[PDB]
């Protein structure tokens, strides 16, 4: 069962591939070093989390100094930022008095939240887009149960308030967990659609984390199918844009909590394979989770999603992504794979052209094996995980080794 992808449009990495970032967890010295490493990749989009109960610690009493300095720094470094605000301040929460998760409940009055997003947008005009809440389909962000009507009211109040500040600035709806599935068996995209939320014209976004790059189980690699189905439905509903605001894997050692243990090399492999899929699907922009490893304030799994370690130095996934983007160059146009014979069962196959006009073939298969390219006499094979570069030549076609990990064939 071979999966061939051809992107719907050209991809310019600087415009398309952003990273999540937790810069408020770090000193400016440290986060500026993270930004150096991001710029070295040729990227500029960042997505940052804001927690209302950290920003407003009592009614009308705020802690803005670190955020003020961060926004100044992001503007000085010429990054493009989307910030999301999530959680309830203590004075406004619907949490019962005894809950240990006071901010994981929605606000008693959505207009109060809306006024804070307007205050942030007015304070920080350099921010490129504002996002309303996070994963409202997940209990840990919206207790005690998912509530499409409640989220729709929150998104409407926020959209109106943000547009009063700046009618041109994008309003991004919350990144939905997974493909927006809810515990009750509905999906938040379907439920919001039945409420007519598309009339608000917010950017739609979801967080399609799966165990493997191409699906959750080896016998059901349905990531492409599932993403295509959700993205077609969002386009049919008239969304202005589709982003994926989080995806990725943790290099953590364990103990296992949801994600299987794959380590730094598994992180590098899986991120590159998933990037090869998502950059050929119908997203306008995607954001890898996440730029940096985090300290003990994060959950054990959440500490190790970084491109960078705690010193802001490259992990294997950063070096692999760097090699991949150097091979592609800055802009890819959709193309077709080379003609193949005996491409292995289960292969993934994506063709592009680079700015120099040469073709790039991204391919892999769990079975490994070999493939014949009968019409080529010359090409170069790059393994972004190891850095190996292999010139291939044949009088009557090429034989190319296929790996479980992504390789890139560059050919004329
Ligand atoms: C960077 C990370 O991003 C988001 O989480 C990602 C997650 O990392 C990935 C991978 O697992 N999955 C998708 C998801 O989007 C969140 O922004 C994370 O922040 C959280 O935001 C919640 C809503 O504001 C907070 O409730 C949450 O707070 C933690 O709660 C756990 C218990 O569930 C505590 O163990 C932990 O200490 C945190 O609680 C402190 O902070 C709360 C928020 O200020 C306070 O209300 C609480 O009293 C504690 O001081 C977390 O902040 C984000 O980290
Ligand atoms: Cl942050
Ligand atoms: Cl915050
Ligand atoms: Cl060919």
């Amino acid at each position: 069962e071979i999966q061939v992808l051809k992107a719907p449009r050209a991809v310019v990495w600087k415009d398309f591939l952003g990273v999540n970032a937790q810069f408020l967890w770090f000193s400016p010295e440290r986060y500026n070093k993270q930004i150096d490493r991001l710029q070295d990749l040729g990227l500029e989009w960042v997505r940052l989390d804001l927690h209302w109960d950290r920003l407003e610690t009592a009614e009308d009493q705020y802690q803005l100094a670190s955020l003020d300095q961060l926004v100044k720094d992001l503007e000085a470094r010429q990054l493009k930022s989307v910030f999301y605000l999530v959680g309830s301040a203590r004075f406004i929460t619907t949490a019962p008095f005894y809950s240990p998760f006071q901010d994981q409940y929605p606000p008693r009055d959505p207009e109060v939240f809306a006024r804070r997003m307007a205050m942030l947008s007015q304070r920080y005009p350099s921010v490129a887009a504002w996002q309303v809440w996070n994963e409202p389909n997940l209990i840990g962000f919206w207790r005690p149960k998912a509530d499409p009507e409640g989220y729709a009211k929150l998104l409407q109040a926020s959209t109106i308030a943000l547009r009063m500040v700046d009618p041109e600035k994008p309003v991004v709806s919350a990144g939905m967990a997974f493909f927006s599935e809810m515990p009750d068996g509905r999906t938040m995209f379907d439920a919001l659609g039945h409420l007519g939320v598309e009339s608000l014209g917010t950017i739609a976004t979801y967080h399609p984390y799966t165990q493997l790059p191409e699906g959750n189980y080896p016998w059901n690699l349905d990531f492409v199918s599932h993403a295509n189905q959700i993205n077609r439905a969002l386009r049919n509903a008239g969304v202005p844009a589709i982003w994926s605001t989080e995806w990725g894997w943790s290099a953590y050692k364990g103990p296992k909590e949801l994600q299987d243990i794959i380590g730094v090399e598994g992180q590098a492999d899986y991120v590159l394979r998933r990037l090869a899929l998502m950059s050929a699907l119908d997203y306008d922009r995607i954001f890898l989770f996440t730029l940096s490893d985090l300290d003990q304030r994060a959950s054990v799994r959440d500490r190790d999603y970084g491109l960078l370690d705690l010193d802001a130095n490259p992990k294997p996934v950063y070096l692999a992504l760097q090699r991949f983007l150097k091979v592609t160059g800055p802009k890819l146009r959709p193309a077709d794979p080379p003609v193949t014979e005996d491409l292995p069962d289960g292969s993934f196959s994506i063709g592009w052209t680079r700015e120099d006009g040469r073709n790039v073939w991204l391919f892999w298969s769990a079975r490994g094996g070999n493939v014949r390219l009968p019409k080529l006499k010359e090409a170069t094979l790059h393994d972004p995980l190891s850095g190996k570069v292999t010139p291939l030549s044949g009088s009557d076609g090429l034989e190319v080794p296929v790996k479980s990990s992504l390789q890139m064939l560059v050919w004329e």
